């Protein structure tokens, strides 16, 4: 079962199924895919849409006539299949000119070029219907301490994002930005390394309402963080504008495994939170079919991303709907966690002897939280062992 | 040389040199220290002051007469030595009542008690002259996904911090709060796990100006992050209200080694940034003399925290003052990083053919950043090998 | 379903369900358990047996009459329940005398005492029927580089293990040793940090046949390693004498979560390998019910260790027995991996033009490994989604 | 000062200074270097020699006449400069045919080809005077659990190494093998992930004396391990046949920073151990000048590898020679660590009441180890702050 359809809003980057398998130690293992063929294959699997970097759709250095033809073929494939383009982004990391950054390159001419390259692709993104424009500053950072003054780099990164907000406002575009954190790789340390740092940075932009985050499962896990907890803080802040789904085994190079691989229980709690919270954005996969695979394995890996999301969605819904789980959640006081601490106000709390002088600390300490019984009901639901 | 004096503003927690050596697998290796003796010994070493949790100064469950006598003896030791108390904090983690949290415990009665316990110690902190009140929510978090809804927990954590801000405002106190992130330990994941998450959270409090961060070297390193980069983002945001200095070897349990141990080059770049930025707060050590040590080793370890800061301060100042380093920083375009990208404005950037149509991308890509020569001058300065 | 019975050979340490909840930052949350009560409760859950450190069964410093009474009560509980004692071990880590090690303490008198304490408990272990005697050198190591010369420490560690082998041989005992690696915690680095280092060390003991490894899920995961791969290398070497089962979330402090928690897919592949290989030793749990729990939560957490093993055993058996998986394993050439590379011999390989001069490297490179389809069949079996 | 000369035995791989800067997310930033030019530039810096993979010296797929000309030009550069070739190795990782491994590929034809490719380059290595032949099985491993049965893969890896030992013995060559562990990257988990696993594996080869390890600083640090401790265990086993020197910041992708970068104190203790132990092999750098650099930065980064080794060699020698350090080492009982525990024998230990019945455990526990004073003397020596 678990068959995706376009109504599930699953999307994939052209660069995901199109990854040719080159890595730090290895040459390509697959031929390049035409974006037209990836749109057709993904639609056959039940995807809703695709996303692109500028340079995935239009080879870098293309003439205007070449650009127009690449976009015309791609639009025909979208129209032939009903696929959408909800998100686009800029490649500010592959070309050697970006070796020290795009928006925070030490060279000022490079920073200006990075902005012009981004702006040209925002116009194209809006042409193709994108609602979200992602920015992953993979080259922003350093391998050594003297190379990059981070307060000056954050001043340049704020100027860049502010200028992009002024551009979209000036054009009357509805598109919003989603900043994608990553802690390292390819730079030794990347600026805005986690969801928290990106959220904090956005609050200092001139028009914060135009910007949110695009967290990626594997990126937060490369810092050993809890990805569902970081998504909860982004939702709490109203800033989950987009999300990248994949798998990662803890603290390593960015593996980009299919979604559901890597930390399976974290995938379960992530789906439980997105579905509980009513997240309505695309369920986007930023993954790489392993370079061991041929094209049949590429499409099997892409299909597995969607299948795993739909299995986990069913099991998380059954967990939350089970009367036995609902009783366990009240036994563990999840209902009390959702009640205000002191709606009575500060003076009432200060005058409340039950909160201090007559609080029986030992009786409260003795009360078990019952978290292990609750977690084994969660395990039983995930494994289909109820 | 490298002799600290009280003018260097070095401070230590009572619980640092007073740690008796109990760990997950081991009993105490040292007897308890009277706070009066730790104040006298630290002052002899050249410290400026000390800090405390409530329960380090006044044993938990003390009567009012016992509380008054503990505080009177401590005040006499401060007066005898000239030591200050710049910071205090609450212990919301040791007693079993806090096993699921203080401010975000699922039990509402526990959350109210945690607030009352904190408020009682804010009054004492102000009595003793503290300017900063730290909050390390070490028990806020979870070992399992169903135990803690993080959006509800952040709602409780905001209510708690807002009530503390209303209390200090109502009393006319000048004290400010500093939230201390940690990614895990003792909980499997701790809420507000990094400097970024704490900065983002503060922006949603009702009176954000009252709150900053108290980052700790080892805590950000437990997530594999670059501690100088996170301090730069806190400085950029105007939120470095306090800092905890120690050593850590990467991604492990919290080691709390003396400052300068663990990642030595990160200690160098940290001191370079604090001194360059003119940070004026205490240089506070939150460390543990290893449990292998006797009391002579406790004081040698405390002395080493201050010595290492002063050696690194000298070498970072010599690096920044060296004409050869200043020329290397211009060769690596650190001066251009500090210039605005587009003070000419968005329309001028859009009309600038030198930023796109006539930008020679290959000539810019060919220009080396000269970062390795700059970093080996930094290495040579740190090692005294110029 | 998934009800364990003593025939499943599940065992637990007294110190697991008996953990009182003390951690680096927290006091006990549960009262001490009498070993007699833990034997009765574990037997009711379907355990096969229990294991102990000397000091869990006989308080440190007990008189001979106290020792005899503790052992007599424990033996009565074993006889009343039918529980076994397959393994015992020494506590060479809690008492402050072991602050720098037992067998590799810098103090020679401490090393001799550690050996005498171990030998006294080997005699008791044999009295109680244990076949395996574990040694976890949690204090062997260092926080600083000058404190511990590791070649001298390995010379002391080999002398200690050789003397223990001479003792068991001299007594005619059948018991064998199992060395338990851990990479860090409580020492900053622990000697013999992984399964590989322990296996390599054993090959240099005088009677290597007497020693194997007791790997623990969470310990290898604290180094970011693949626990099933390390168990495969221990099985390949004939050295898996015992195993400790629990859960861990990657690279952190040792969490000791119940088995099946932490890395669930690694738990699946571990059970698949132990069952495929016909491992016949105890399935021992070295875990800690979280300190949030009361005693009801302790027994629920212990029950969950066994339940998760039995669910994973069923799903791994169904995976290996499924004709569709067997066809996928041949499509991925798992059958060819198990065939000798060159049973024809070196000269035949050198003379084989199909291995070099006429090997079509591009045709072989083009053949996909089909690993993603195989892994999604594994995912579907684990989740009960076939 | 700190000028290297060929007598310091510093060597570099052609692929180190020749790295063109391609990474998972980026195109080359530097042109290819002719090996003749790298030999000349490295000799000018004071290197002793160079090392190569087959495919660095002879492009893959070269004809015999092309092979002969590449080798003739390289030999002329060695003769012109006096540079040596102490080590060579095979590239069994770049070409797509090795996407699932060389020696442990699931495809048997690939395993046979990997052996033939290795054997052809052993002959060339011996022609050029190499004493050590490295094997880094970077493709041996898996991203998923069903793809690779590790006991079958270890059987194939032992067959491969045994056949290589039979080949060198049959030819009467003096060359020895050095197996290079790495825990992950490019495979999700690599087989023989650490020094310990490689040492353990070697003991099961048919002629173990022909094989040792080639540990790399950054590889063991990618598992969070202590690299000096792993080198000490390799020295203890008599198996340090070669070593790769570089820098790494903990648990991340393999950074290959210049030696002395990354964990500086670990670099200090490594040099102290190699020099103390009288290691006589090459001091080989396996590093990558960052892709931010031009060729001037490549040679500055290479020069910095050698400079940092020579600074650390001076400071470690001064530490060990300082009478104050020698007194601190006796205060910390490093002398007692080097004395046998029980040269009196097992029966004497059993009859020694001073080892048990009359051992004053509390007096021994009270004695501090004085490790912090010793470590701050080490810090002071490293920083030139005595
Ligand atoms: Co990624
Ligand atoms: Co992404
Ligand atoms: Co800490
Ligand atoms: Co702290
Ligand atoms: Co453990
Ligand atoms: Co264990
Ligand atoms: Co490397
Ligand atoms: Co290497």
């Amino acid at each position: 079962n678990y068959q995706p359809t376009p109504e599930d809003r699953f999307t994939f980057g052209l660069w995901t199924v199109g990854w040719q398998g080159r890595d730090p130690f290895g040459d390509a293992t697959r031929r390049a895919l035409d974006p037209v063929e990836s749109v057709r294959r993904l639609a056959e699997l039940g995807a809703h849409g695709v996303t692109f970097h500028d340079d995935d759709l239009i080879p870098f250095g293309s003439s205007d006539s070449e650009r127009e033809e690449h976009v015309k073929r791609f639009r025909q494939a979208l129209d032939d299949t009903g696929m959408k383009v909800p998100m686009a982004t800029t490649n500010l990391f592959t070309h050697p000119v970006f070796k020290d950054g795009g928006f925070t390159a030490n060279d000022r001419d490079v920073r200006r070029y990075a902005l012009r390259k981004t702006i040209r692709n925002i116009d194209l993104a809006v042409e193709l219907g994108a609602e979200t424009y992602v920015a992953w500053g993979g080259r922003e950072g350093a391998e050594s301490g003297g190379a990059k003054d981070v307060r000056d780099a954050l001043d340049r990164m704020k100027e860049a994002f502010d200028l992009l907000g002024e551009y979209v406002t000036s054009q009357g575009y509805d598109i919003r930005f989603a900043i994608e954190p990553k802690p390292n790789e390819p730079r030794g340390d990347i600026l805005l390394p986690t969801v928290g740092h990106a959220l904090a940075f956005i609050e200092r932009l001139e028009r914060p309402e135009l910007y949110g985050v695009n967290p990626e499962v594997g990126h937060e896990q490369m810092a050993g963080l809890n990805f569902p907890h970081g998504i909860a803080q982004a939702l709490w802040a109203g800033k989950l504008f987009h999300i990248d789904l994949n798998g990662q085994n803890g603290i390593k190079y960015d593996q980009d495994l299919r979604f559901g691989a890597g930390d399976l229980r974290a995938a379960f709690w992530l789906v439980d939170l997105l579905e509980s919270a009513g997240y309505s954005g695309p369920r986007h996969f930023d993954f790489k079919p392993p370079r061991t695979e041929d094209f049949d394995g590429v499409w099997a890996s892409a299909a597995g991303c969607m299948r795993n999301y739909l299995i986990l969605k069913e099991r998380a819904a059954a967990f939350r709907a089970d009367p036995e789980v609902q009783e366990a959640l009240r036994a563990s006081r999840l209902d009390e966690l959702a009640r205000p601490t002191a709606a009575d106000g500060l003076q009432a709390l200060l005058d409340d002897r039950s909160a201090f002088e007559e609080f029986d600390v030992d009786a409260a300490a003795a009360r078990g939280m019952a978290f292990e019984r609750l977690d084994q009901l969660a395990m039983d639901h995930l494994l289909g062992a109820r």
